[PDB]
C-alpha cells in the first residue's frame, strides 16, 4: 500500500529530462496514491562507483543505467554501454535481448547478485565530439576523453586516454580543460545537454551503432510488488525504450544535417578499418575471459553475419 | 468492468495474436475490473468497408488499422499502408508523426469525421510472396494478387492486378490459384500466419519499408475515459508499437536467411530503379489532389532528401 520508490539515472538532469522522465511522470500520473517513483539524476543520491551496491542493499529502489559504467560484478558487464562494433542499429539491441538470448542470460547473471533486470534497451550511437579536429587515427593520440569503461579500454590501445568524471562536470572541462572531448554520445545528446557549445568537430565513424543500458530494481522490492503496478512498471519501462528509440533516430540526422554547433569530419574507411580488425581482436580477448563471455561474443559474430547474409536494409553493399 | 470497449482490428486472428493481443491482454490485466477492452479479428464484428464507420458512429470504440484499407474519409487515406517508397525503415514512421508533424495532421483529420487518432506505428515491409517465381519486372504482368488499396493502384502501371478479400479467406484463395501471391505483408507474417505453407518464392525488392497503420478511438468514447485509463490506453499503444518494431526487425532478417517454407528471389537493381522512379511520379499525382495531400508528399520528400544528406546507418552510398 502506497510504496515508496527512488530511482537513480546515469544520466546528468538535462539528459534525464529525455530519457527516463517522462515514462517516470507517466507512470507516477496511473499509480497515484498506490506507488511513487521519486527520480534522480546522475551521481544525485549516491556516486556512480557505489550505485550498484546501493541498490543490491536496498539503499536505492531502482536504476536506470549501463552495466559498465556502474561497474556491476557481473560475466556481462563488458557487453553493456558500447560493446565496441558490437551494433549497427538501435533495433538491435531489443532483438538480441528478446531473440538471441540475451534477457535470460541478463536476468540469471543479476539475479544471483540480488538484482531484478528488468528490461534492457537502445539509446544512441558513439561518436567523438572534440575541441580539435580528428581527420587521422593519430589525431587520435593522446586526446583525453570522457567515455565508458570497456569502450576507454578498447580505445587506449590509439593512445586515447578515457577519463571518467561525474557527468555534470563534464561541460566545463570541455570549455576547458582537463578534457580534450567527448566519447560519451552521439549528436542529439550533445545538443540537447549543451556539449555541442563546447566542442567543434563531431567525427562520423562511431565505434557503436547503439548503447547498452537498462532499468534494474533490487530483488527484494521487485518480488514486494503486486502484480499489477510490477506490470504498469514492465510497461512503461517498454515505452521509455521506444521513446528513445525514435527521438535518436530522429535526432542523429536531423542534428548531422541541420546542426550548426558541429563541423563533420571523417576518417576514410580504409584507414577505419583498422580499428574495426583491432575491435575483433578484442572481442576475442573478452570471449577467452570466461565462459559467458564466450558465449555473448558468439552471439555478437552471429547476429552480425547474419545482418551480412540477410541485405538490405540490415547491411548494403 | 465499469468501462466496456470493442477493438477490431484489420489483423486475421493468428496475426492479432502478435500485433494487437499482447497489449490489449497487459491493459486488461492492469486495469482489471475498471475496465476492458475486448478484441476483435479481421472483419469480425462488420465487414472491412463498413469498420471505419462503425467506429464513427460508436458501434465499435476502437480499431486497429491503416487509414488505406479502411478507405477513411480524410485527405491522408492515401499515405496509410504502403505509400510506396515512403519509407526505408521503420523508425521513419515514429519519427515523421513525432517530430516531422503528421501526428498533427492525423489527429486533425481524424476529429473532423468525429475520431480521435491515437497514435501512428510500423509494421512490416511489403514484399510479393507468390506461387511462381518473379525475377524480372515483366513476370508481375498479370500476377492476381492481395494488397492495399493506394500500393495496388500503383502497381496497377506494372500490370500487377490488385484482388480484395477477407484475410481469413487469403489462405485458401493461394491454395487455389484465386490468388497468384501476396503483396501485403513481409516475411515475418508470411510464416506467423501460414502464408508461407501455400507460396512458394519470396522478392527481396520491397515497395515499402514499413507499414503505417494506427490505433483509433471514437470521439465520445475517448473523452468520456478519466485521465488514468486514457493515459494507460496510450502507453499500452506505444508497448504495442514498440513489439513490432523489434518483432518485424528481427523477423524478416532471420527468415530471410533461416527459413526453408520460401525461395528468395530478386529483381537486378537497374530493373527495380524503374518502379522508384515511377513511385516519385505517383507522389506527385497525389500532390496534386488536395493541399493537405501535397503537404503531406512534400514532408516524404525532404524527409527522405535529409536522410541521403545524414548518410550512414540511414543511407548508403
Ligand atoms: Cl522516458
Ligand atoms: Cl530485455
Ligand atoms: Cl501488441
Ligand atoms: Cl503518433
Amino acid at each position: 500500500p502506497t510504496i515508496k520508490w527512488r530511482m537513480q539515472t546515469y544520466a546528468g538532469a538535462a539528459l534525464a529530462e529525455h530519457v527516463a522522465k517522462p515514462a517516470i511522470d507517466l507512470f507516477n500520473r496511473i499509480a497515484g496514491d498506490r506507488m511513487q517513483i521519486e527520480l534522480y539524476s546522475a551521481d544525485q543520491l549516491v556516486p556512480t562507483g557505489e550505485l550498484f551496491r546501493a541498490m543490491q542493499r536496498g539503499t536505492i529502489d531502482a536504476v536506470q543505467s549501463d552495466d559498465d559504467s556502474m561497474a556491476s560484478p557481473t560475466e556481462v558487464t563488458v557487453f553493456g554501454g558500447y560493446f565496441p562494433f558490437g551494433c549497427r542499429y538501435s533495433l538491435d539491441v531489443p532483438v538480441l535481448f528478446n531473440q538471441y538470448g540475451l534477457k535470460e542470460i541478463w536476468e540469471e547473471e543479476y539475479a544471483k547478485v540480488g538484482v531484478k533486470h528488468v528490461s534492457a534497451g537502445a539509446w544512441d550511437p558513439c561518436h567523438f565530439a572534440t575541441k580539435e579536429p580528428i581527420r587521422s587515427l593519430k589525431d587520435l593520440e593522446g586526446k583525453r576523453v570522457f567515455t565508458f569503461p570497456t569502450a576507454g579500454r578498447f580505445l587506449s590501445r590509439f593512445g586515447v586516454v578515457p577519463v571518467t568524471l561525474p557527468w555534470e562536470d563534464i561541460e566545463v572541462a570541455l570549455q576547458t580543460g582537463e578534457l580534450d572531448g567527448i566519447a560519451w554520445s552521439g549528436i542529439t545528446e550533445d545538443y540537447t545537454v549543451g556539449w555541442a557549445n563546447v566542442t567543434n568537430y563531431f567525427l562520423t565513424n562511431n565505434i557503436s551503432g547503439a548503447w547498452i543500458g537498462h532499468f534494474f530494481v533490487n530483488m527484494e522490492r521487485w518480488e514486494e510488488l503486486p502484480e499489477d503496478l510490477r506490470l504498469l512498471f514492465e510497461v512503461c519501462c517498454e515505452q521509455s525504450h521506444y521513446h528513445r528509440q525514435y527521438w535518436y533516430w530522429g535526432g542523429e540526422a536531423r542534428l548531422r544535417v541541420h546542426g550548426d554547433k558541429l563541423e563533420l569530419t571523417s576518417i576514410p574507411d580504409a584507414e577505419w578499418d583498422q580499428v574495426e580488425t583491432a575491435a575483433q581482436e578484442f572481442w576475442d580477448e573478452i570471449a577467452a575471459q570466461s565462459e559467458t563471455k564466450a558465449k555473448v561474443v558468439e552471439i555478437f559474430k552471429q547476429y552480425n553475419a547474419d545482418m551480412r547474409k540477410a541485405g538490405r536494409p540490415y547491411r548494403y553493399v
